[PDB]
C-alpha cells in the first residue's frame, strides 16, 4: 500500500500539513512505484530487501536506536556483490527521485503575501523579495527613483560561472529522464484529472522512473570534453529560455513602477561562464587540445541552438508589411538568390519575397547552419574549407539583421508583435553571444614561475625562481615593455613546461569571445600577475585575457593589499587593464588552511581592503566569489548571502560561481531557474544601493580575538597532531576518492579543497565546515559572560554574522556522529579511536554552542521546510553509508569474513559497489562546505 | 469595460451559468482585446464603428427589430472602400476568435455522470459513450465476452478522407497562431495563476490576436499544390500526436474490461485519405502533374515527420542492454559506418556500439532522410540519382528495425518501456505509413466514354458513345481478356481525352502506396466501372485502384441495385475485386436532384437494398459517404448519425468524408482531436454489434408517401419555374461566387453541389437544406391527423428520423429570413420579389411542421450549448451579410450611389470586400447540407 509508505514517512517529518504541502505524497507515491519496478526486475525477494533497508534506517532516523544501524549492517554486510550494487543503485536512485519532488515541491511553495520586511525574509524562498519588490523598496524606503533604478539595472551585470560536477556529471539523456519523472508527477496532481488520464499518467510516471533506474553502465573516466558536454546540458534543459522568461518579468516589473520601456535587449546584465576545460590547476588532463575542444564545442553548440529555434520564428514572421531597408535587403538576398532545395525541415524551396523576414532570417539560418559545421569539422577533421564570411564570427553580425526585422516590425505599425519571440531571441542572442559560456583558464602560479626560470636559464641570465620579488618585479617590467621576443626555437622544455606555453598558443589561435578571464590558483605576489601578463604579451594576444589572482591561504590574503596596491601604482599595468581589475576569493581553500569561520571573517575584512585600495586608485574592483560560500548555497539563502556581502564589494557587477553539486538545485526545474536568476539580479541591484550595516566596532573585536583561537584550534588539530593523516585516511575513503578519480593531493596542506570537504562529507561528520567554531564561542563565553548575548545580537542584527552561522547549522543538520562512530568501529584501529572520540565530543559542543548563539533548541527551526527535505532523503543516505562503511572494511581487510547470503536479486565488485555508494551520497547531501 | 461586452453578451444568450461555462466570458475578452487592437493598429474613430456595427447588429439579434438592421446598413453602405474592407476584415477575425473560444468551451465542458441509455445521449458530446463505455455496453447489454469485443475491434478499419475547404484553406502559419490564441486564453483561467503571469498571458493574447489578424494579405488563386499543403496542417497540429494518444486509451479501456494486452501495433484501425489533387470531377486544374506532385508532397511531409521527432527517440533510446538479433545488427551497422560529420541537429558524430538502439535508429533516421530528399528532388528537379536501397519504398522496410528494437526491450526485461514512445512511433508508421493520406482519384463517367468512343472510333469499329449498355458491356469484357494493347501512338486526343490517359500514367509510375480509390462521379452503369478498369488494365497498372461508382441522381440510385448485381455476376469482374466493393453516396449531390428529404430516404432504402445484394453475391461491401450526410456534422451528432445507419452498412469498415468546412472543428483542438477519432473508432465498432430499429412498415409506407410529394415540391420550384434560375442569380452571390473561383457551372442541374448549398447558406435562407419538408408534412399530416402522432414516435424512436431532422433543425437555427428579406429588396427586381416572398412563406410554414414533430417550441430546444455557439457568432455573420448585400448592390448596380463618409482609418476594392465578407460568412456557417 501507498497509505502505509506515506504513513512511515509522515512519521519522519511532523509539520503543519496546509494543502500546498505534498512532499511526504510525492515521496511515497515515487517509492511505491519504484518498488514494484524492482520486484519486477529483480524478484520479490529483491524488492523486500531494499524495503526492509528502508524501513530500518527510516525507523533509524526516528529514534536513533542503535540496534537499528546494527540491524541494517547485519543485513547488509551479509550481501553478494551482485545484490549490493542493485541495492546502492536502488537508493541512489531514490535520492534522486527524492530530490526531483522536492524540486517541485519548492517550486510550488506559497509565496508569505505580507513580508514583516526584516533582511531575514531574504534567506527564504517563500519570503525574499522579487524583483519588482526589490524595486519599491528601493524606491520607497530608499528614496530612489523609478528612473534610478532603471539605469543601475541596465548598467548592472550578473555573471555565472559554472563548475564540474566534483563527483557524477550527469548526463544529458538521464537529465531529460528526471525531468519527464517531474512532469508526470505534477501532472498528477492537476486540478481535475479524468480517471483515465490518471490512469494513463500513472503509467507513464513508472514507466520513466524504470527508464532512468536502467540507465545505469558503470570502465573509463569520463574526457574533459564529455565533462564539459554534460556539464552543458542545462542551457538546453531550461537556462536558454528561461532568461527571456526572467527578462520579460524585468520588463513587467518596469511598468509597475511607471517605467514605460522595456529592459534594453543588449544591455549585458546576465552572462554565463565555465570552468570545463579551462581549469588545469593540478589536472594534467586538461591540455591545450582540451581547452581547444571545449572552446569550438560551445561554439557548436551555441550555433546549433539558434539554428534549432530560427525555423520556428521564420514560420511566424508570415508579415508581408517591411519597411524600406528590409525591402531591399530582402530583394538583395532574393535576386542571389539559390534555385534549388536545402535540406531543411521547414523551408526547403526557395523562399518567395513577399515574405521578406523569411528572406532575412533564412540567411541567418544559413549562416548559422554554416557556423555550426565550420566548428564540427575543427573538432572532427582538424580544419575546415569553410571561410569566414560564410559563417558568424562576431555576435553584431547575428544581431544585425534580427535588429533590422525589429525596427521593420515597428515602423510598419506592429511593435506589439516585434517584442514577442522576436525580442526573446534578441535577448538570447545578447546573453549567450556565440559561444554560450566565456571559458576561465586556470593554472597555479608556480607553473608560470617554472616556464620563467626555463626561460632566465636557457637565456643565460639566472634564475627567476632565485629572484626576489623586486628582482622579478624589475626583469617583468623591463621585458614588458621588451623590443624583442623572449622565447627561441630551442628553449628546453619540460613536458609541464610546454603544456603551459601551449595554452597561450591555444589563446592566441582562438576568438577572444570564447574566453573570459586568466585565474591564478596559489597567487601571492605582484609578480605572479605580472608574470601571466608577459606570456600573453610574448604570444602577441590580440585581447589578452584579464589576469585575475586568487589568494588562498591565510597568509596570502593578508599580503594581498600590498599586492595589489603595488599593481595599481605601476603605470604599465594601469595602462593595460583600463580601470578595472578581478580578484578572486576561495572560502573552502582558506577554510582548508585556517578553519572556516577565521576565513569567513578574514574573507570579510580582505574584501573591504581591497575595495578601498581600488577606489583610491580609481579601479573598479570585480570580486569572484569561488567555491564554500553562502552565496554558494543556493534556492533563498543566497538571496541574503548577497546583501550579506561587505559594502560596495558589488558595485554593479557580480561573478559567483555555481558549484556543480549545485546546478541541478538551482536550474534542473524551470521556477527554479527563474527563480534563481532573478534573485541574483535583485541582490546585485539592491546591495549597491542598500549595503548591510557595517559591524560595531566591538564586534569586529571580538571577531578579530575568535579567529585567533578558531585558528589555533583547527590548526593543532589538522596539522599540528602527528597523526590526524593517519585517522583521516582511516576514517574517511579520502584514499579511495583517489584512486578512482581530477587527481586529489605534503599532507592536508597539499590535499585539494574539494576531496577535503568531500571526505568527511562522505562520513556525515563535515569537521572542515565547523572545526574551530567551539573554541572560538567557548572563549569568547568563558572570557565574558556578556559576549554570549553580543553574540546573539551579532546573530540577529548582522547579516554576515547571521548568514555564515546559517550554513554551518544547515551542515550539522545534515550530519550525524551515529555514522563517523561506525565508521570509527569498523575502520579505524583501537589506538585512534580515542581521537575520534575527542572529535565527536568537539563536534557536540559546537553543535551546541551554535545552537544556543542562534536561539535554538533544535538544528534549523528557523526554517522546517529545509529540514524537512534534509529529513526526507535521509533514510536513504544512511542506507548508503552503511553499505559504504562495510564495503570498506571488505576492500581494506582481508581478514574480515560474513557469511553471505545466497544470492537475492532475479533478472529476466567491490570498487563498483562503492563508486555507487560514494556518489549516491554525494547526491543526497549536496553542498556543504 | 470588459464588464460592458460581458453585459451585451450575455443579453444575447440566456441560460443557466455553472462554473464550467465560459464561453460568454472568452468571447467578452476576445472581443475587448481586438478592439483595443483596432483602435492601435487604426485609430479611435474606426474602433468606434467596428463597435458600433456590433452593437447594432447584437441588437437586432436580440429583438430582431428592423430598424437595427436597417441603421446598420446606412452605416456600413456610407464607408469607402478602404473602410469597408477593415470593416470585413475586423469581423471575419471575430469570428475565427469565437470559434477558437468555443472549441474551448467544448474541450473543457463537463460530461454527464449518469447518463440514461438512450440512443438520444450519442448526439451530445457531454454525454455521448467514450470507447470503455462502448466497450462495457457490448459486454453487458449486448452479452458479447470481452474478447468478442477486442477481436472485432483489431478487424475494424476506419477510414477518414479530407476534401478541401469550399472556400479558404487555412496557411499553416496561421493555424498555429490561431492555437497560440487559444492556448493563452486556456492558461489565463489556470487554476492559480500568479498576477504577473496573469499580466504577461494577457500581454501574449493581445500579441497572437494582433499577429493573426496582421496575416493578410489578399491576386492569384491558391494553386492545387498549395490547396493540398494548407490542407494537410492538422497532421502536424493534432492528427499526428493524436492518434498514438487515443490508441492508448484503447489499451487503457481494453485493460479496464479484463483485456490484458494492448492493442496490436499494427492492426490498421484508422486510417486518413484525402481528394486534394486527386479529384478533378469538373475541374481541369487537377492535371496530372498535380496529382503527381501531391502524391510526393504527401511523401515528403511523412517522412520529414518520422524524421524530425526520430533524434528525440534516440536520446531516449540510451539503453545500452539489448538482445543477440539487435546487437549483431548493430555491429554490422557500426563496421559500415562513416567516420565523419553528418550535418543532424544532435547525433552528428559516429554512434559508439555500446548505445546499440542508438546505431539502429540512426540508420533508420539516414534513410528517413534519404526518403525525404529523394522526393524533394523528384518535385523540384523533375527526378533524382538517390537509389532505391538508400530509402525507404514499402512501410514495412521501416517497420522492421523498430520491431526489432521493441522486442529486444521486451527480452531484456524493459517491455514497459519499450511501449512507451517506441510504441507509439510504432502506430505512427502504421497508421500513416509512408504516405500519411492515400489519394483518390475522380473523374466523371462521361470523361471515361469520351476516351473509349475516341479509340473505338480510330479503331474504325463505331463509336462506343452511340453503343448500347448491352453492347459497352459485350465489347468491355473481351477487351479486358483482350491479347493485345488498344492505344496505338497515332490514337486522336483532345486535350480532355489525353488529360484523362495521362492520369492512368502517373496511377501506373507512382508507387500504389499514393493511393485509394478511383472514384466515378455521376455513374449510371455496370459499364462506367468497366470503362476504369479496361483503362488500368491497359496501362498495366501493376495494382489497379479498386473502381467505386458515385451514383448522384435518384434516378442513378434506382438503377444501382441491377448495375451492382449485374457487375458481381461477371467473373472477369468478380474475380478482380477477390470479395470486396466500395460503392459511394453523395448526400448533397442527391439532394440538389430531388430534395434532402427525398435524397435521405432514398439513400437509406439503396444501402439497405445494395448491402443484400453483396450477401448474396459473398462480397463485402464498403459504402463511401460524400459530403452532405448526418455523419459529416462533426462533434456528438456524428457518434449517432453512425449509430444511425442501416443494419450491416458498416460491418467493420467506416469510409467517411470529413468536409473541409468542418475539419478546424473536428480536429483544431487537441481534445476535440481526440474526442473525433474516439466516436468513429466507437460507433463503427457498436453498430455492427447493435443496429438500431428497422423501421415498422407504417413508417416506411409514409416515408415512401412522403417523398413523392417533397420531390415533386423541390422539383416544381428548382427546376419547373422558369425564373427560378433568374432569382437565384439575383437573390444569392452564386454568380460572383463563380467569377472569383474549382469551376462552379445548362441550370441548376448543370450547377455543383457545393455552389448550390454555398450560394443559399451565404443568404441565411438554406434553401437546399429544407425544400420540400414542408410539403411532406403539411401533406402526411392532412391526408390523417394521426400521422403527427407517427411523425412524432418515429422522431423519438427511429434514430435515421430522428438524426435528419436534427441537422435541418440546426440549419434552420442558422437560418435568417430578414437577410434574404434585405437581399430581395435590395437586390432582386420588383417583379421577382413575390416569388421571394412565397418562398420565405414556405421557410416559416416548413420550420414550424419540423419544430411540431421535434416537440420544440423553439429552434434546438434540444441542445442549448450549440444554440448558444451559434447565437453568439451570429452578430458577426450579420454585420458581414449586410457589408456584403450592399456591396452586391453597388458591384452590380452602376445606378446605385451613396454619399460616401470622410475616411476613417489611419495607420502607421469591392471585389476585395466581397471575397472578404464570402469567407467570413462561411467560416461563421460552418457546415449546413
Amino acid at each position: 500500500k501507498l497509505a502505509s509508505i506515506d504513513a512511515q514517512l509522515r512519521l519522519l517529518v511532523p509539520g503543519k500539513v496546509s494543502e500546498d504541502d505534498k512532499l511526504v505524497e510525492y515521496d511515497a507515491l515515487l517509492l511505491d512505484k519504484f518498488l514494484d519496478i524492482l520486484q519486477d526486475l529483480h524478484g520479490e525477494d529483491l524488492k523486500e530487501a531494499v524495503q526492509q533497508c528502508y524501513e530500518l534506517s527510516a525507523e533509524y532516523e526516528g529514534k536513533h536506536d542503535p540496534k537499528k544501524l546494527e540491524e541494517l549492517g547485519s543485513l547488509l554486510t551479509s550481501l553478494d556483490t551482485g545484490d549490493s550494487i542493485v541495492i546502492a543503485k536502488a537508493f541512489s536512485h531514490m535520492l534522486n527521485l527524492a530530490n526531483l519532488a522536492e524540486e517541485l515541491q519548492i517550486a510550488y511553495r506559497r509565496r508569505i503575501k505580507l513580508k514583516s520586511g526584516d533582511f531575514a525574509d531574504e534567506a527564504n524562498a517563500t519570503t525574499e523579495s522579487d524583483i519588482e519588490e526589490t524595486f519599491k523598496r528601493l524606491v520607497h524606503k530608499l528614496n530612489k527613483s523609478p528612473e534610478e533604478v532603471f539605469d543601475a539595472l541596465k548598467n548592472q551585470t550578473v555573471e555565472l560561472v559554472l563548475t564540474a560536477h566534483p563527483t557524477q556529471s550527469v548526463r544529458r539523456s538521464l537529465l531529460q529522464k528526471h525531468g519527464r519523472i517531474r512532469n508526470c508527477l505534477a501532472q498528477l496532481y492537476a486540478k481535475d484529472i479524468t480517471p483515465d488520464d490518471k490512469q494513463e499518467l500513472d503509467e507513464a510516471l513508472h514507466r520513466e522512473i524504470q527508464a532512468a533506474f536502467r540507465t545505469d553502465e558503470i570502465r573509463t573516466p569520463p574526457t574533459p570534453q564529455d565533462e564539459m558536454r554534460a556539464g552543458m546540458s542545462y542551457f538546453h534543459e531550461t537556462i536558454w529560455k528561461g532568461v527571456p522568461k526572467f527578462l520579460r518579468r524585468v520588463d513587467t516589473a518596469l511598468k509597475n513602477i511607471g517605467i514605460n520601456e522595456r529592459f534594453p535587449y543588449n544591455a549585458p546584465l546576465i552572462q554565463f561562464s565555465s570552468w570545463m576545460g579551462g581549469d588545469r590547476d593540478g589536472n594534467p588532463r586538461v591540455t591545450p587540445e582540451v581547452t581547444r575542444d571545449v572552446c569550438l564545442l560551445a561554439r557548436m553548440m551555441t550555433s546549433n541552438m539558434y539554428f534549432s529555434q530560427i525555423e520556428d520564428l521564420m514560420i511566424e514572421m508570415s508579415m508581408w508589411r517591411c519597411n524600406s531597408e528590409l525591402r531591399v535587403r530582402a530583394e538583395e538576398l532574393y535576386r542571389t538568390a539559390r534555385k534549388d532545395v536545402k535540406h531543411y525541415i521547414e523551408f526547403w524551396k526557395r523562399i518567395p519575397p513577399n515574405q521578406p523576414y523569411r528572406v532575412i532570417l533564412g540567411d541567418v539560418r544559413d549562416k548559422l547552419y554554416n557556423t555550426r559545421e565550420r566548428s564540427r569539422h575543427l573538432l572532427v577533421d582538424g580544419k575546415s574549407d569553410i571561410p569566414d564570411e560564410a559563417v558568424y564570427t562576431n555576435v553584431e553580425q547575428l544581431l544585425e539583421p534580427l535588429e533590422l526585422c525589429y525596427r521593420s516590425l515597428c515602423d510598419c505599425g506592429d511593435h506589439v508583435i516585434a517584442d514577442g519571440s522576436l525580442l526573446d531571441f534578441l535577448r538570447q542572442v545578447s546573453t549567450f553571444g556565440l559561444s554560450l559560456v566565456k571559458l576561465d583558464i586556470r593554472q597555479e602560479s608556480d607553473r608560470h614561475t617554472e616556464v620563467l626560470d626555463a626561460i632566465t636559464q636557457h637565456l643565460g641570465i639566472g634564475s627567476y625562481r632565485e629572484w626576489s620579488e623586486e628582482k622579478r618585479q624589475e626583469w617583468l617590467l623591463a621585458e614588458l615593455s621588451g623590443k624583442r621576443p623572449l622565447i627561441g626555437p630551442d628553449l628546453p622544455k619540460t613536458e609541464e613546461v610546454k603544456d603551459c606555453l601551449d595554452t597561450f598558443k591555444v589563446l592566441a589561435e582562438l576568438p577572444s569571445d570564447c574566453f573570459g578571464a586568466y585565474i591564478i590558483s596559489m597567487a601571492t605576489s605582484t609578480s605572479d600577475v605580472l608574470a601571466v601578463e608577459l606570456l600573453q604579451r610574448e604570444y602577441h594576444i590580440k585581447h589578452p585575457l584579464r589576469v585575475v589572482p586568487l589568494f588562498e591561504k591565510l597568509a596570502d590574503l593578508e599580503a594581498a593589499p600590498a599586492a595589489m596596491t603595488r599593481l595599481f601604482s605601476m603605470d604599465w599595468y594601469r595602462n593595460r587593464i583600463d580601470g578595472k581589475q578581478e580578484v578572486m576569493i576561495g572560502y573552502s581553500d582558506s577554510g582548508k588552511d585556517a578553519g572556516r569561520f577565521s576565513a569567513a571573517w578574514q574573507l570579510y575584512k580582505t574584501q573591504e581592503q581591497i575595495v578601498k585600495i581600488a577606489k583610491e586608485f580609481g579601479v573598479k574592483l570585480v570580486i569572484f566569489h569561488g567555491r564554500g560560500g553562502t552565496v554558494g548555497r543556493g534556492g533563498g539563502p543566497t538571496h541574503l548571502a548577497l546583501l550579506s556581502q561587505p559594502p560596495d564589494t558589488i558595485n554593479g557587477s557580480l561573478r559567483v560561481t555555481v558549484q556543480g553539486e549545485v546546478i541541478e538545485q538551482s536550474f534542473g526545474e524551470e521556477h527554479l531557474c527563474f527563480r534563481t536568476l532573478q534573485r541574483f539580479c535583485a541582490a546585485t541591484l539592491e546591495h549597491g544601493m542598500n549595503p548591510p550595516i557595517s559591524p560595531r566596532p566591538e564586534w569586529r573585536e571580538l571577531m578579530d580575538q575568535m579567529a585567533v583561537v578558531a585558528t589555533e584550534e583547527y590548526r593543532s588539530v589538522v596539522f599540528k597532531e602527528p597523526r590526524f593523516v593517519e585517522y583521516f585516511r582511516l576514517a574517511t575513503p579520502e584514499l579511495e576518492f583517489g584512486r578512482m578519480n581530477r587527481p586529489s593531493k605534503g599532507g592536508i596542506e597539499s590535499l585539494r579543497a574539494i576531496p577535503w570537504i568531500f571526505s568527511w562529507t562522505q562520513t556525515r561528520f563535515h569537521l572542515p565546515v565547523w572545526l574551530g567554531f567551539g573554541a572560538a564561542f567557548k572563549h569568547a563565553i568563558q572570557k565574558d559572560s556578556k559576549n554570549l548575548q553580543m553574540l546573539q545580537e551579532m546573530y540577529k542584527t548582522w547579516p554576515f554574522f547571521r548568514v555564515t552561522i546559517d550554513l554551518v547549522e544547515m551542515v550539522f543538520a545534515k550530519g550525524n556522529p551515529g555514522i563517523a562512530a561506525l565508521n570509527d568501529k569498523l575502520l579505524v584501529s583501537e589506538d585512534l579511536r580515542p581521537f575520534g572520540e575527542s572529535l565527536r565530543a568537539n563536534y557536540e559542543e559546537t553543535k551546541n554552542y551554535l545552537l544556543k548563539i542562534a536561539g535554538h533548541k533544535d538544528l534549523l527551526e528557523g526554517d522546517p521546510y529545509l529540514k524537512q527535505g534534509i529529513r526526507l532523503r535521509d533514510p536513504y543516505i544512511t542506507t548508503l553509508n552503511v553499505c559504504q562503511a562495510y564495503t570498506l572494511k571488505r576492500i581494506r581487510d582481508p581478514n574480515y569474513h560474513v557469511t553471505l547470503r545466497p544470492h537475492i536479486s532475479k533478472e529476466y565488485g567491490l570498487e563498483d559497489t562503492l563508486i555507487l555508494t560514494m556518489k549516491g551520497i554525494a547526491a543526497g547531501m549536496q553542498n556543504t562546505g
